[PDB]
């Protein structure tokens, strides 16, 4: 591995320039003990040097994320859809990394910020490395790559304040999605419980575009990627997902970084929806439109293989942050089409890469590099890392004896454009009639979601459209939501105290689709990792003796276990001054404690009380243990998912099935 | 100010950066449902441009906030100091400052518990002068091959990057009780002085001893400290905590309020003044940036006022 | 090979994207065969940027340059007077890359532009990377390093029209001249021979700074590098080096090149001139001061070990280009002085290599490369080929157990400033009143050139201000001429219609010194790799098997033969519309080929000319075969004339010839003022 051969070991030794010289760091060289600093100081400047240049231009997009090193495994040999070479035969294992992120957020921004989540895959095949670049939600806000910058500028913030941070909570962000109809598909899935994931772990990954497989005969097939959470899904609630920026702004790649550590590596299947390229506009849209799916009712899923990521980085700089993603990075049996985000993509990221790296040697980064030989005639550029010892680095030449060769569908395993494709007509700037309706699927969508995720729904444009300032964008998004949903628009309205425009039913229908609903998408198939706070106390030996008692049994069934008290002493994970219940998925006070939740200088004022309250009211599993807590709170002792026994091993058990329910919906009020 | 350098669009049809008048929402297509050309250059130059729109963040202060003022002297300092920009009574200099938290990358929230900066020029009519300063008057460390070390130890662990904009972890805390010259800056942000209540809330500190040198050659020893009239305040921890989540631009946006709504704020720039020979009359180094000079030694003059009332026009450029 | 590890192999193999994809690069994809291209076309856009992007920024300085791998060997245990750990032991070798270069022009100028030479180079220890980044000329022009733009703005082109190129024979170098006497010194040498050298092997290396060697104990010494060259002092003519620079662009990259390849790898001397730090005022000027030497009558060489370059580059812009020299790159047992031309230079050339490598971490680069393991908390930036292991990159740190550890004078081989250095006084922008004689050294150097040596010199002069288009700047040339020598002044002053000043004695002289003078430095120690031009003819067979028996004969020698004809056949190497006497460094004309001495082969009168021009540039000429007054009488060659040589006999003719190769050049035909 490129990477293992590039590691620097520093746990013995002495200091060293950068070309080996042994030197020292702490004190600047001077003319007297009191005098100025010398010029000549070389360990001085080169070490300055380096820290003055040590950061890099963010991602334009996607800037806040989080990677890991993995496994894919084909679970067969799809020769007979594709000529991947990565699927080729069953069990053939393919290196991979992966960075997961938010979308708008400058690099040091909160990762629960309500946004799409980037979910990026590179396979270090052995015919090259191939990017899979896709998001958390299928389709996205645009059908036309220019007018990429368009979308941007108007979610990222205002360019005269660069106000807001990380947030579509704007006139401009609302504005250009009430202009730009295309979003509203996009805009429906960003403000439901997708835009605020629960982890990275708890999140599918799509490919969004329809691509092709290749077979080695030249036929191919469209397809879709679908990558599908073992870990199941689930989301934040909103007030939840705030309060978490400010408390932890590094949820979730502490959330993926821990599950890692402790051997709970997370997986997806990979899968594909498969079609017939006939089938192109068969399913009432055009499959070259980034902002539609195909339901499953019309294709369902093939397994390809298991994604499994299993090791953290060791730097996170130079893996991370120096992974340079392209679809353009494809390989012999997959093509593309004629999307035409797609089609501008493919320039973006080899260009952007330019910007990051500062130089044309990018692909040479370890993270970067492929695990298969390289041989062209690209040479020299900033930051040439290689020797090369071709001296006749031109196509065709007999110097050299014709190599490198050409590889093509015939020779060399080479890349081949799908033989069948073909164009015609005249060169136009035109959009295709066939991606004229915006609003059909996000009713699709919205329809297929559970009353409660409904209102979840309603209740971020409610959150967001109030902060809106101008009146005619408020009253334009309205318009808009309409078209997809009159009752939508009724209860959006609402709040913002404006009326709904009169109901129009052009695309109004009451049809729906399996698997885009995470509330309806049934228990977590495993409650590993998820994390439990017990409340706990000093004071009382048997709240500490009922804390480790608890710890043991659910510690053994791979759950986060976290014992809060006054301070910090053995047995005690976390002191009340830095516990929230936005870092447990569950909540124990053992009834030993009970006086807490009736001042101290050694945390704020009723924090005890406002965890389990806290952690009651975002829908969490919640229990005591050993029931004035429960009048304390205001919570009902017969409420389900809270929980009360005396005895430890019938709460656990019933606790446990309440962490696998994950939220207790019924806790939510909905509109009439 | 800046006017010369402005760029309106309020009018007008679109064009490429040298003037053809074009269109940028649709790509050329080799048909209506085909591939996009490469001969497409409007496509290109759009994209390219969106590309390359980011610049490293600063390598530490990077999150940030900066309008432009007025500075104002009282009186002519030439007695004190040949400095230009101090020659008369009323003398009036543009300013432009940058409020800053330090450890933060961009987009992180502007109540972390930190060091603020405090970094303000004067377009002075013999050259641009830059205080470049603090809301703390004590720095952390002595020397500067050092900086590295601190910052490092500060930021987030380098295998994972936790924590964001926090001295809450492991390496920080290793090397505050490590190096023991950290002591005096971590008082101060342990204090309320590490989660202020606004910029305007705040005072500013050159932290240095620099000096002031008359025409005729003679030279004196100064601290600056730029004096809030806005007074001090500060937030509750548990409140700067719930703000990061609620308003990650809570500094900004209060600084640009003020500004818009007529209420620019102000400070009174002073100094210490000391002699030469009182560099170690104190019980201290004055060459030592991990000590102040306390006020009951030597009192502050005032300088002149600083009036910060004008919102930059597009933050990427100024 | 030093860097075989990074080496990258294109013998076979089918064509991979830079991520390994298997591709073609030949044929654009196309909507249809006589189509537009499609953006879609990864291969042609990876393939083109590549392509757009292969440039980096040329060196602000001796951006014209060539490079070759080497080794140095130790003489000695050196411990006695320094710590370097390079030098610590008899027998002891370390590799070293060297570049060589002019240094006004750019890139794509000419080898055998007028020009100081640089001559930098490596030394991969076992202690770090240091770097001696020398020239071939022992003093320069300014004794301030601040002052090093208004040096190098003048003497590059002018920046309206860019004119003229790799020269200084314009206004603008000679106003700053002028107006800055602390110019003269090097002035006078690279109006010298030292000015155009036969080649890169032909010339030493300077250090040109004192340096200082430390001791273990931490005692010094003052120092002065000199690399002393094996080959011998050799120079071209400026008429030769004139034709030579638009015949042969890269002649001295050639040069290395071939004698590298034939296993004649140069070598030099590795030698220093040491003195207690006691004598900096010693020997009547500064040892600070960059514009003087010491003379070797008052601190002879002591011979250090030996230099040898033996291995051309691999690949020219991963090892020649982007070969990072730095005065910075310094190894325990050296230490810098107070020279203020030094002190400068050590912050230029690390904030220099940001600007051509376009990211910090040029050290990455293979050429840049240390041979030992590096340890240090310098993290990130563009570029970073490194994966660090250590989470706790700071100092001073328990998390990482104190890693790394500070190296010092007492621990871990550190660096460490001569500990008995001192300053003392006002901060000052204030200039030495030491620096202050610009005018005896240069003087000194003219004194030790031989009659026909400094001929040449006031030639150069002569040549270089005759094209200074303003008279004020050409009066203000001969003010500072006139100080050093009023005889100077007098001859120059003469090509040029102006009157010198009188004679200003305050700095005349007549003392010399030894080792500076070319033309006395006598034959060259050694003609293997020199190069000879036998002009032969197809018209006649005899012709043809005189000039492979002469071959045969001298290249048993190690000579370079090119046989010259109208056309090409086996045997002969070249044709006459392709040769020229600059390629040679002598000239033999075989007696069967008399009659050639108009065709559509090659230029009229060609075939004459070359030996014409192989005669009136000093070099070494003759016929072989016996019948030679037709040749040399037709060239108007004298045929009693030093350095002309007929001969029947093969075997005789070459013993002859090979002195005057050795002697190389015959001075007395050329006219000396009177
Ligand atoms: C034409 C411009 C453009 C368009 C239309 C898109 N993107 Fe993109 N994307 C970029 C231009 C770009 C970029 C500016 O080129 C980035 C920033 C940094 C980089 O390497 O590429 C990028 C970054 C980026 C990343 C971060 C990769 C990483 O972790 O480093 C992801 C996951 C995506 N994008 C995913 C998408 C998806 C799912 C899209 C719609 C189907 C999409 N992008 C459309
Ligand atoms: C030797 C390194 C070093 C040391 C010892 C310091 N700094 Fe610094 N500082 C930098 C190196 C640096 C820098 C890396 O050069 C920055 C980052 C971006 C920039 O322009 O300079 C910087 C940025 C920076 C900014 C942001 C300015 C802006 O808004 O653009 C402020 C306010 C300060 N610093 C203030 C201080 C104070 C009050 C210090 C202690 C007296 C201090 N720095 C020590
Ligand atoms: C303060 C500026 C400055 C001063 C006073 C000098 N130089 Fe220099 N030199 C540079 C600034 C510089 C530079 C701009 O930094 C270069 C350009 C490329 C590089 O790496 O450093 C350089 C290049 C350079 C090279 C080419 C190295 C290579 O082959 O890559 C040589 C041989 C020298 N110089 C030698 C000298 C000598 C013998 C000097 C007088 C004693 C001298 N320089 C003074
Ligand atoms: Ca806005
Ligand atoms: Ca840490
Ligand atoms: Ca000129």
């Amino acid at each position: 591995s490129p990477l293992a051969a590039y590691e620097v070991d520093d746990s013995t030794g002495y200091l060293t320039s950068d070309v080996g010289g042994p030197i020292q760091d702490q004190t600047s060289l001077k003319a007297g003990i009191r005098g100025p600093t010398l010029l000549e100081d070389f360990m001085f400047r080169q070490k300055i040097q380096h820290f003055d240049h040590e950061r890099v231009p963010e991602r334009a997009v996607h800037a806040r994320g989080a990677g890991a090193h993995g496994t894919f495994t084909s679970y067969a040999d799809w020769s007979n859809i594709t000529a991947a070479s990565f699927l080729n035969a069953t069990g053939k294992q393919t290196p991979v990394f992966v960075r997961f992120s938010t979308a708008a957020g400058s690099r040091g921004s909160a990762d629960t910020a309500r946004d799409v989540h980037g979910f990026a895959t590179r396979f270090y095949t052995d015919e090259g490395n191939f990017d899979i670049v896709g998001n958390n939600i299928p389709v996205f806000f645009i059908q036309d790559a220019i007018q990429f910058p368009d979308l941007i500028h108007s979610v990222k913030p205002r360019p005269d304040n660069e106000i807001p941070q990380a947030a579509t909570a704007h006139d401009s962000a609302w504005d250009f999605f009430s202009q730009q109809p295309s979003t509203m598909h996009t805009l429906f899935w960003a403000m439901s419980g997708h835009g605020i994931p629960r982890s990275y772990r708890h999140m599918d990954g799509f490919g969004v575009h329809t691509f092709r497989f290749v077979k080695d005969d030249g036929s191919s097939k469209l397809i879709k990627w679908h990558f599908k959470s073992r870990q199941g899904k689930a989301s934040l609630v909103w007030e939840e997902a705030q309060v978490l920026s400010g408390k932890n702004a590094d949820f979730h790649r502490q959330d993926l970084w821990d599950a890692i550590e402790s051997g709970n590596g997370p997986e997806w299947d990979v899968c594909v929806q498969i079609v017939d390229e006939s089938q192109a506009q068969a399913f009432g849209f055009d499959l070259l439109d980034p902002t539609k799916i195909i339901p499953e009712e019309y294709a369902p899923l093939t397994k390809l293989g298991l994604l499994k990521l299993d090791r953290n980085p060791t730097n996170y700089f130079a893996e991370t942050e120096q992974v340079m993603f392209q679809p353009g990075h494809i390989v012999r049996g997959i093509d593309f089409t004629e999307d035409p985000l797609l089609q501008g993509r493919l320039f973006s990221y080899l260009d952007t890469q330019l910007n990051r790296n500062g130089g044309p040697n990018f692909e040479q980064l370890p993270i970067n590099m492929p695990r298969v030989p390289i041989h062209n005639n690209n040479r020299d550029g900033a930051g040439q890392m290689f020797i090369h010892r071709n001296k006749y680095p031109y196509t065709p030449n007999t110097l050299n004896s014709g190599y490198p060769r050409q590889a093509n569908q015939n020779a060399g395993r080479g890349f081949f454009t799908a033989p069948g494709r073909t164009a015609s007509g005249a060169l136009v700037r035109e959009v295709s009639p066939t991606f004229n309706d915006h609003w059909s699927q996000p009713r699709l969508f919205f329809n297929s979601l559970t009353p409660v995720e409904q209102q979840f729904l309603v209740n971020a444009m409610r959150f967001e459209i109030s902060l809106v300032k101008s009146e005619e964008v408020k009253k334009n998004v309205l318009t808009q939501l309409n078209r997809v949903s009159h009752d939508v628009a009724v209860r959006v309205a609402a709040a913002i105290g404006l009326g709904a425009p009169d109901a129009d039913d052009t695309y109004y229908h009451n049809n729906k689709t399996a698997g885009v609903s995470i509330v309806g998408s049934g228990p977590l198939p495993t409650i590993k990792t998820l994390r439990v706070g017990i409340l706990a106390t000093t004071s009382e030996s048997s709240a500490l003796d009922q804390a480790a008692q608890l710890r043991t049994r659910l510690e053994k069934d791979g759950l986060v276990v976290t014992v809060v008290a006054e301070t910090l002493r053995e047995g005690v994970d976390q002191t009340y001054s830095t516990a929230d219940a936005t870092g447990f998925d569950g909540v124990v006070v053992v009834d030993g404690a009970a006086a807490l939740f009736a001042s101290s200088p050694l945390f704020p004022t009723g924090r005890p009380l406002q965890i389990f309250v806290d952690a009651y009211r975002w829908g969490k599993p919640v229990g005591v243990c050993g029931s004035e807590v429960l009048d304390a709170a205001d919570v009902p002792e017969d409420g389900d998912g809270v929980y009360s026994e005396e005895s430890v091993d019938m709460f656990v058990e019933e606790f446990e099935k309440g962490l696998a329910t994950f939220r207790f919906t019924d806790r939510f009020a909905l509109d009439s």
